């Protein structure tokens, strides 16, 4: 149909990376290494591909390229050597990162969100499961197919925004100050949404902070424009060490 088309005799499907559609670890025209990600005739192929329409207008060094589809369904896109930032915060990689590796993460997704704040799209499910991380500590946007990570006003009147973005990114840091865990432990979805319009709102992980807990109480603030853009956040996270924490010393693993 256009000039993203490939054929698949030029992908090879090596590896099965997980389920679902599903992704492989393929490689295009036998010379690169990329991800495929397939379908399982069980949404329309129209509506699958929507996530291809959109990887064509955004173009970003922190966002996950988009390579080739084939419409007969694949998706082919750059492939990151080290899964998602769950997986990785997770594996036995997460006891090794301290807040400088993980501040480091986390203004690289807020540069990639900064390009799409700046581009006025919203992609609505900012979670550590859909950032992908490759080599040397590199992490971009993604996506693949969420109340614990979802904006009062998004959940409850559809109010979706960059700004509810904002909130998610929040919700994000928590994961990389915790190396993974589920947010808001111990409680249910319907007991997170009936607290946090009460006015609660996550605790300051161990060994965390306040400065970076401040952060992420400026993004779940309850009034979607007092939070601040990702331009904002990106650059705090830059000077992080320099600017707030000058004198921020290594714990036990923070
Ligand atoms: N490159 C990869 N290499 C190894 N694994 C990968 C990927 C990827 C990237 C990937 C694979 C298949 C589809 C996508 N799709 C999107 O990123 N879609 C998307 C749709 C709209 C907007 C955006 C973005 F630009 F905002 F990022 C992204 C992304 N996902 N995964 C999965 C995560 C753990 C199980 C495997």
């Amino acid at each position: 149909k256009d000039a993203w088309e490939i054929p698949r005799e030029s992908l090879r499907l090596e590896v099965k990376l997980g389920q679902g559609g599903e992704v492989w670890m393929g490689t295009w025209n036998g010379t690169t290494r990329v991800a495929i990600k397939t379908l399982k005739p069980t949404m329309s192929p129209e509506a699958f591909l929507q996530e291809a329409q959109v990887m064509k207008k955004l173009r970003h060094e922190k966002l996950v390229q988009l390579y080739a589809v084939v419409s007969e369904i694949y998706i082919v896109t750059e492939y990151m050597s080290k899964g998602s930032l769950l997986d990785f915060l997770k594996g036995e990689m997460g006891k090794y990162l301290r807040l400088p590796q993980l501040v480091d993460m986390a203004a690289q997704i807020a540069s990639g969100m900064a390009y799409v704040e700046r581009m006025n799209y919203v992609h609505r499910d900012l979670r550590a499961a859909n950032i992908l991380v490759g080599e040397n500590l590199v992490c971009k946007v993604a996506d693949f197919g969420p109340i614990k990570w979802t904006a009062p006003e998004a959940a409850l009147y559809g109010r979706f925004t960059i700004k509810s973005d904002v909130w998610s990114f929040g919700i994000l840091l928590t994961e990389l100050t915790t190396k993974g865990r589920v947010p808001y432990p111990g409680m249910v979805n319907r007991e997170v949404l009936d607290q946090v319009e009460r006015g609660y709102r996550m605790p300051c992980p161990p060994e965390c902070p306040e400065s970076l807990h401040d952060l992420m109480c400026q993004c779940w603030r309850k009034d979607p424009e007092e939070r601040p853009t990702f331009e904002y956040l990106q650059a705090f996270l830059e000077d992080y060490f320099t600017s707030t924490e000058p004198q921020y010393q290594p714990g036990e693993n923070l």
